């Protein structure tokens, strides 16, 4: 529309002043005492402990994974969808990592509505183009130790350590380190929240070639039970001063706007030239509308197509490699070329079933058919 995703918001930025909410230790060990009771199973979670490899004093954390469905009931201890927990050299217990709450697309629950957003929620509403890799958690533990995490791990080629990797070339860019990042972190009591993006390590849906790869910051939370999170200038901030790639941006006043906006969109599924898998909306809800105690809460504009296709058509090419049916759902006719197509291209080189598996190759035979079909994904997805 007349709306642009923006990443030139970091100066206004100035203005604004960072949340900061400290840890309450006795708080946080009631929280990890339901936890455990809830991994004594006999709402239902499961406990990870890991190392940290690189801390001095032999820091253990224990990360706490939740099924989708238990998010989705009142009365849980903590909502986040990550949630790392430690005991300092000094026996204090901590949350080590904080990820979002679990938050939900637009139709996919009850708050989810588009007639319950309107009624619950306040603006502004923050738009951030959601970026198509896997997420990653930085965070600063009381030793020193920079934690990088996965979604429920840390430990080693995997997706942490890439991401890892990947801060590491960041911050020798900006000539910082890492033990700085850690003490910025824990400074501010807070995880930072990036997705991991390079077709070099792992293709997914939209592509990002050498350039455009990297760790792209688009949210920092306090380690706290609660949910507090930065407003996105001051992540754009901190991703300026600390070598991150930026997640654009957008600010709709009015909600009525934000769902023709994002409607418009789907059209396409593209916005400003680029292709793009989303959006996830920040902004306040209550309990009950009019007044109450707000609180921050995102949901999540998931474009169906053509992703959707793209995404049969990843699974239906995984399936032909192995010895699976391929599951035709949608776009019927259109996939039955596809598959042809892709069987003709294996024939030819016999090496693409291996690397296809592996993630690599999955976008470009997808745009080579499509090439050879002489069409955009967008129609194609429209037949
Ligand atoms: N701007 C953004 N704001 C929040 N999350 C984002 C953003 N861009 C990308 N993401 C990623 O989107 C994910 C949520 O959308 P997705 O549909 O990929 O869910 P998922 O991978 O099934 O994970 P979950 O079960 O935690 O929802 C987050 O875990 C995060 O990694
Ligand atoms: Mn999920
Ligand atoms: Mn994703």
């Amino acid at each position: 529309s007349r709306y642009k995703a923006s990443t030139d918001y970091a100066k206004d930025a100035e203005g604004l002043t960072a949340p900061y909410v400290s840890q309450d230790p006795q708080e946080t060990a009631a929280l990890v005492r339901a936890l455990d009771d809830a991994a004594k199973k006999g709402f239902s979670v499961k406990k990870t402990r890991y190392a940290v490899a690189s801390s001095p004093t032999g820091a253990e954390v224990d990360s706490w994974r939740f099924n989708d469905w238990d998010y989705k009931k009142p009365d849980l201890p903590t909502y986040a969808r990550g949630l790392f927990t430690t005991r300092t050299q000094h026996g204090v217990p901590e949350i080590a990592v904080r990820g979002y709450d679990k938050f939900f697309n637009i139709d996919e629950t009850r708050d989810t509505a588009w007639s319950a957003i309107r009624e619950r929620t306040k603006g502004p509403y923050e738009l951030t183009l959601m970026e198509n890799g896997c997420i990653i958690f930085i965070s600063g533990l009381e030793d020193g130790t920079l934690l990088v995490c996965s979604k429920h791990s840390t430990g080693d080629l995997s997706h942490s350590s890439a991401g890892e990797k990947h801060l590491e070339a960041q911050l020798e860019r900006i000539g910082k380190t890492k033990e700085e990042l850690a003490r910025e972190l824990r400074k501010r009591n807070a995880t930072a929240v990036a997705e991991l993006c390079d077709d070099s390590f792992e293709e997914h849906i939209l592509a990002y070639g050498p350039d455009k790869a990297g760790l792209y910051l688009h949210g920092i939370n306090l380690n706290i039970p609660e949910f507090i999170t930065y407003p996105s200038p001051l992540v754009q901030k901190f991703a300026e001063d600390w070598g991150f790639r930026k997640t654009g941006l957008i600010i709709i006043d009015n909600i009525d706007d934000v769902k023709a906006f994002l409607e418009e969109v789907a059209e396409t599924g593209a916005h400003d030239g680029r292709d793009v898998e989303g959006f996830v909306i920040r902004c306040k809800k209550s309990t009950n509308p009019g007044v109450g105690p707000y609180h921050d809460w995102f949901f999540k504009y998931k474009f169906e197509e053509p992703y959707l296709m793209y995404r049969q058509w990843r699974e239906c090419t995984k399936a032909l490699i192995s010895g699976k049916q391929p599951k035709i759902k949608k776009h019927v006719k259109i996939t039955e070329e596809y598959l042809l197509y892709a069987r003709k291209r294996l024939a030819a080189d016999p090496k693409l079933a291996k690397l296809y598996n592996q993630n690599h190759g999955i976008i470009k035979l997808r745009n080579d058919f499509l090439e050879y079909k002489n069409m955009k994904g967008t129609d194609a997805a429209n037949l």
